[PDB]
């Protein structure tokens, strides 16, 4: 199935007057456009940065032109295109899913605009209310049926009713261990787990919103607690991408450095190393992902010898694992990467990669109901100017 999206464009009342189609062909893309009731001779046609076709000048809403031709319209008002652009995808960094199309009034006012829709899939935003959110992690407790994310800002955890949307704050951030939330699991009691970033702390809240305990990593320089994950043995194996060690939490919550990284084939460099981390069902192995070299790793929890698995995952953040499907968010690229692993999980392939309905840096997944959940991070716009609102999105697995 081929990877395409619509516009449909509409004027300043509101009525829609045409349609534009999207088609990924290889590098290219495909684009058909036809249009009625624009004045005859030539139109800029151009991608604008936000999916929004409302006032702000008439759509203004749809922001500046968005660049990380032209229209020719007949005698009686029609304008028609079709070409091949490689300056566009639909995929990627600077996928154009969820921005739009606007058409101007000269070779101008913006006189057509429409919201560039990806054919063929479906999803659903979960929008949160701050001006710096920055969701990072996510979780869900299916008994409450309750979505879990956190603010990699100020660590503040929004609790989200799956069916209605409706957001509440199940834990404010801002007190010692909780200033920041990264990656967050809950366990089979319903506990958040939350790994606590340049703080380098793991807290952990019960489900009434409280918290039940900080734990500490040792006291060294630059600490990064990114992720985590429950393996079936009951512990909780801590990925720091900062510092080359492996943390893990026992029952008794106890938090210990479990394994050196240092003479592995894990290789610490410049930048965001291991993060994602999964734990495979038959209990005998870790998989974790080191985002800046792209390498995804298996970990034998009995042993604690390391095999490389795969490559080509750069900028691979949050991991889940389903089966022998994988499926890794990478944050730059904007996209779900899907990867397939052998038996003995030693081995992968990327076969698909996902940009759903458009992806501001995708962080981490979540199982919710039959569906994935994905938050938009923006961690690219952290100390800057993000796109409001923050957004979770939920889609169906692939
Ligand atoms: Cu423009």
């Amino acid at each position: 199935t081929p990877l395409s999206a619509t516009a449909a464009l509409r004027d300043g009342a509101g009525q829609v007057v045409g349609s534009a189609r999207f088609v990924q062909q290889g590098a290219g893309v495909q684009v058909t456009v036809d249009v009625r009731g624009l004045t005859p001779g030539m139109h800029g046609m151009h991608v604008h940065e936000f999916g929004r076709c409302t006032p702000g000048v008439p759509f203004g809403a749809a922001g500046g032109h968005f660049d990380p031709p032209m229209l020719s319209v007949g005698a009686d008002g029609v304008g028609k295109a079709s070409f091949t652009s490689t300056k566009i995808s639909l995929t990627g960094e600077n996928g154009i899913l969820n921005r739009s199309l606007v058409i101007h009034a000269n070779p101008g006012a913006r006189e057509r605009c429409g919201v560039i829709v990806r054919d063929g899939l479906s999803v659903r935003d979960y929008a949160l209310p701050g001006p710096v959110d920055h969701p990072e992690g996510v979780a869900y407790d299916a008994k409450k049926g309750l979505i879990y994310t956190g603010s990699a800002q100020n660590g503040t955890i929004y609790a989200i009713n799956a069916q209605s949307g409706a957001v509440t704050k199940f834990q404010e951030g801002g007190a010692y261990g909780r200033q920041v939330a990264l990656g967050l699991k809950v366990d089979p009691q319903g506990r958040l787990w939350i790994a606590g970033g340049a703080q380098g702390t793991v807290s952990i809240l019960t489900p009434d919103g409280m918290t039940l305990a900080v734990l500490e990593t040792p006291k060294s320089p630059r600490p990064y607690i990114n992720d985590l994950v429950l393996a079936p043995d009951g512990n909780f194996y801590v990925t720091d991408s900062s510092r080359p060690v492996i943390f893990r939490v026992d029952k008794a919550l106890k938090l210990t450095a479990w394994l050196d990284l240092a003479g592995t084939p894990i290789k610490y460099g410049p930048g965001v190393n291991l993060n994602g981390i999964a734990a495979t069902p038959d209990g005998k192995y870790l998989l974790a992902v080191q985002l800046n070299t792209g390498e995804l790793w298996r970990i034998d929890l009995k042993t604690k010898a390391v095999k490389k698995v795969m490559d080509g995952l750069v900028n691979g953040d949050g991991l889940l694992l389903d089966g022998r499907t994988l499926y890794v968010a990478r944050n730059k690229d904007q996209v779900v990467a899907k990867v397939s692993l052998s038996a003995d999980y030693g081995s992968g392939q990327l076969v698909a990669q996902e940009p759903l309905n458009g992806l501001r840096f995708p962080a981490t997944l979540a199982k919710v109901g039959n569906d994935l959940v994905v938050t938009q991070a923006q961690l690219d716009r952290i100390g800057g100017t993000p796109e409001t609102p923050f957004k979770l999105t939920r889609f169906a697995k692939f």
